[PDB]
C-alpha cells in the first residue's frame, strides 16, 4: 500500500491505517 | 467518558482504557 | 518471561511480541 504518516487527517483518498511517530509523537498512519 | 493521560496508577474509580503519551513517552489513559 | 527492548530484530530464540520505546521511540519488543 501506499502509506504517509500524517501531521494533518488522512487525505481523502486515504484512511487511518495504523500508528507510526514524528519525532516520537504518535501520529496517523494513513494508507491508500 | 472522562480521561486523564498519566505518570501513575489510574485513580480508584478509573479504568486504564488506551495508551496516550506524556512529552512523546508511553502513558496510561485512565478513564471514568 | 524473558524480554528486551531491541533496535535490532529479535535474537533467533525471541519472538515480537509487543511494543516499547527507546528514549521515547517505538521499538519492537522481543520475548523468550
Ligand atoms: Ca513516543
Ligand atoms: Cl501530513
Ligand atoms: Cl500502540
Ligand atoms: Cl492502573
Ligand atoms: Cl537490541
Ligand atoms: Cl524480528
Ligand atoms: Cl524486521
Amino acid at each position: 500500500a501506499t502509506c504517509y504518516c500524517r501531521t494533518g487527517r488522512c487525505a481523502t483518498r486515504e484512511s487511518l491505517s495504523g500508528v507510526c511517530e514524528i519525532s516520537g509523537r504518535l501520529a496517523r498512519l494513513c494508507c491508500r
